[PDB]
């Protein structure tokens, strides 16, 4: 085929600049774009209600930390509502993140819907009018975006149709984003559920990353103006055989090494149902693995960067300072891990009180 | 490759029923689903401004036609606004049609959107919420829907990307429609512009369809409960090469046979700017073709049915008899054509009616 | 693709004329292409000497079937060896086939080879220097040729790579043939092995059939000059449920209706371990299935038309006239079968055969 | 999809070992696999008869030089013929090559065959018997194989079919090599013929390479035990534009970086028709590209090493030492180039080269 410049060289420069500012060495992303119902679950768990004012409050907390976290966070992923929310001193949240030293992010997908004739599979929707939302959002104060899809490993899942769909739908969204100066973060989230061991996870991950990078090539997306946010190679949470961080490190680096091109600027690992300490330890391990790593390997933790701070606040407005402090600490730990310079804090077991959910309820 | 029934015998049986009723021998489709804008223009050229009760009376005129049209009409495709309009007595339009023996349909796409670095090509949107909307429409009166995808022929069009995407989006629309118990029509309209010859048009038509039914397969579409709305096979509007209606017939059926599996219940053609008489002549020829045709070949005419009828409107109820019979005659002509029973009927009348150039400043 | 003629109108016709003459009403193909090894399996199994002469005799035995067989046989496929073999009357085998009114065909494939990473599934080799061979074969008296690609239904098979590989390989073989003026017989044979039921067999047959034709489109294959040689949709040879001949028929017709374009001239069927009369019953049932099938449903049986003949023969040249009559008998039956006019006296038939699964000793 | 191993750790390791040995710092590949007809091109030129005698003596001349270039050549590819020839010492050529400290490789493909419906595009053959052959070659001393794929850019080429077909045939070739302990060097050769610009070539390159590795994924290939032999991104032979060596590099490295997985152990650039001098200059430049280059960039040159050495021969025995020192000369400078340590840019205007398409005679 032959030439048809989708983006101008000027636009290309913009995307590269931004995509590169986010994944700077030592920085990572804080994912605080949880939807209304989702976050409602968090407030219920402690003893707090889920009101507008409260939401505005909790957010303001993580967002008002001291400048220790400044060289640690390259970006934050906000929820639509939060975008137009003001601080106590009247400062708009988007601007307040700017003052710290990071870029504004915004979730844009409109939830997953089911696929007919598949063993409980889904694809994500939300393309209708996307470009308009992006032009407006760029104007309002956001620079990049996050779009998620959900795949699961099982007997004979994911399906050819599922990997096919999501990978093309992700490329589709990506194209739109760039035409509006928005760096797209592609998130091919695989479920850590099941009795599949580590081997099966690595196998599934590769074939996915292959499917996603081909779809993007066909779609003419500017790789340098993108980011990848995948799951680490890990067995099902119900799996029997335990593995070491070294094995978890090797497996993850290997799959990416065989599927992610060096044009890609960064791989931002999500939390993935892991506790705070595990997340950090795995991040450090991945950045220690003796293999050639051309792209920055950082994090994009949601609750993995919160947990403590959450129950620290506990609704009790007076518990503010202590909470914020806990979170700041978790930020430093990660800043160190993404650069292979972190060391464990404690080998006891203060991690997750709802870990494997199959035996006797959850929400 | 493990199957999963997206539909049960009961689900299937229903979709297969609605499809056979609309394409029943003699019956064709009335596509009067023009958007508020597109119809505003149609009205303005006869002293009628873009006002609701105008376009509500216009929709009523056609709908309130003498029972002679009952058989000619298998199905009527409506728009959101019209679907919720009542006739001058109290009964809503869905019921006016149902009492006449036709089946109700609804247009559900949300227009087109520019593509990822292509040659001015596009893809169609409208998947968000489609699911609930399909159920609300079912509850309200729609038993079938319409989605339109537009292709273009050129030195490098349609592109490989173009074909793939437009085919994937139609299949996703199709599935969701079938779950909600609504028959989905697939309309992959190629453009009749440019100086492309008949062979060019035919050949392009062949690639796109092959990929379409192949896309339908991958999503597990119940072929028997669907309708294909293709652009008839003809050269470009700028072509200087004359062709008989016979040649045009051949290119059409030949193209169909090679890509349309016999499971498909019916194929309804579009006009494409061609005069209503010619649309009827061509349609009649396609049906007189010696080649075996396993699927019904009828019509879905909008302009080719409203042209003259509207052209004979002056203001109120005066032409509310003159106009009706006009469209009635056209229904009676096309009903014969879908049966190879349309006597040539030499067009020995006044000029064709759409946008006729008597433009200076009259009287 | 703008439009690039890969075949001329002159070229096309020749293909379609040969393609049609083979599948005329009553006609069917005799697949006596039992290779040097595969024949030994059925020759030196019963002690009969495996030798070129004995092989030479056997063929001429079937090839001398009087004029009664003529109308029943459209074409005969031979092994490379038999092509260059003459008869006792000094005449070379091809000339005799032709004087009978049948077309001469030959197997061009070079056997299957396993794929690394699959669960026992294979692909086929044999394209090297095929054009050269096709020229020599046309030159030598051959008008058509066949190539087989075998697939298997299992726990997780067939795999996407299986479907993809065998399908794209068939399309290549076909385009080589068409250029040399050779009618190709695509043969996606799915083996009846495994404890899978009827519906399952239909499902995996549907996807395999959708893939094959999409590939041909991409390769610019002329469907009007080809023949499809598939297997019948039946349960595995280890199923617990018995089904009626009407079921296998309805399952077979519906599947083809959902995948094969009306442009395809004919479909030749495989025996697949069926009894001679069982294959006969089935072929007759498919021809009377109330669904509208647009193609010629005929046979391409080998063992099913040759079983009794070998046995009747006994290696004694003195049983000649008996052995032939066994073949002739079967040809007639299936001649009546390929057109739904074959009913055993009484007009009621046998359903099951083995039943070593549909009883008590299966649980 | 489902997990299915193809190679054991035993095989993987051995594969990586040979691969890394070849693409070692300072080492590159000598391509002396010139078929009888190809050899007859220049042997006739240097007044020497085309006989196995001098053909043997020529290849010998290349091997029997001084060990000053041993660190230079890591691999040598020959023709089937030379594999079983011997030197004046009495020992076989592969012995000579092994003792000299180099890996023996052989060409397995059987030329290019034309594809119908295309604008003069081909695809390679050879797969038949491949496995049996490679087994024979390895036992004989061969360790790596070569397969040439051809791709010409044009106003209508490469076509999807050309890119699809050719990529899968390479995946097939590799898989078989792996199962036989042979390291497959895949090479999608882009042709410099045409008037096209530098950007156009890069655009196509990126598309091709994306399709190549995608196919490698589905076929379950071990990329660590594979090598890539691509062309450098340059303008067409009839391009009226002038480009600087560094600019040529940039474009080439970007194409690779945008599509090639870190897993790929080495990238052996093909001569492509440049003068020995610039072949080294461009390769040299490519290594000075400040962008991250995670895979060895080296050479796979034939004429680019033998060119001057041929002139210094012309079928004479008195010039043994003569011709040799020219080869040693060529090899060394390229070892330095593969290290980015070859004399910088400057020598571009003392002699210039064939570029009549850039003078006033191109109008």
């Amino acid at each position: 085929p032959h030439s048809h410049p989708a983006l101008t060289p000027e636009q290309k420069k913009e995307l590269s600049d931004i995509a590169h500012r986010i994944v700077a060495p030592g920085k990572g992303i804080l994912a605080a774009d949880e939807s209304t119902g989702s976050i409602a679950k968090r407030l219920q768990s402690i003893g707090t209600e889920n009101t507008e004012e409260n939401r505005r409050f909790y957010r303001q907390l993580l967002l008002t930390a001291d400048d220790r976290v400044n060289p640690c966070i390259g970006g934050v992923i906000l929820f639509h509502e939060t975008l137009y929310q003001k601080a106590d001193d009247g400062r708009p949240f988007p601007q307040v993140i700017k003052s710290k030293g990071g870029v504004v992010g915004i979730k844009v997908d409109k939830g997953v819907v089911p696929l007919a004739g598949t063993n409980g599979e889904t694809t994500t929707q939300g393309l209708d009018g996307l470009s308009e939302r992006c032009a407006q959002y760029k104007k309002d104060g956001a620079d990049f975006a996050k779009w998620r899809c959900v795949l699961k490993i099982g007997e004979h899942t994911p399906s050819a149709l599922a990997i096919m769909e999501n990978a093309n739908v992700l490329a589709r969204y990506a194209s739109i984003c760039q035409q509006n100066g928005i760096v797209p973060i592609v998130a091919p989230e695989i479920l850590p559920d099941g009795d599949h061991d580590l081997k099966r996870c690595q196998y599934v991950t590769e074939k996915v990353l292959a499917a996603v990078y081909k779809a993007l090539s066909d779609h003419h997306i500017y790789l340098e103006g993108t980011l990848l946010k995948p799951n680490m190679v890990t067995p099902g949470h119900a799996c029997t055989q335990k593995y070491s961080h070294e094995e978890i490190a090797m497996a993850t680096v290997t799959a990416l090494r065989r599927t992610v091109p060096p044009a890609v600027t960064g791989v931002t690992f999500l939390s993935g149902g892991q506790s705070e300490e595990e997340a950090s330890i795995n991040l450090n391990a991945i950045n220690k693995c003796p293999l050639l790593k051309p792209w920055a390997l950082t994090f994009s933790y949601g609750r993995a960067l919160q947990a403590s701070a959450l129950k620290a606040w506990g609704g009790k407005k007076e518990n503010l300072k202590a909470a914020q402090e806990e979170y700041v600490k978790r930020a430093l730990a990660n800043s160190l891990a993404c650069q292979g310079k972190y060391t464990p804090s404690g080998q006891a077991g203060a991690a997750a009180s709802e870990s494997l959910f199959i035996s006797n309820h959850a929400y």
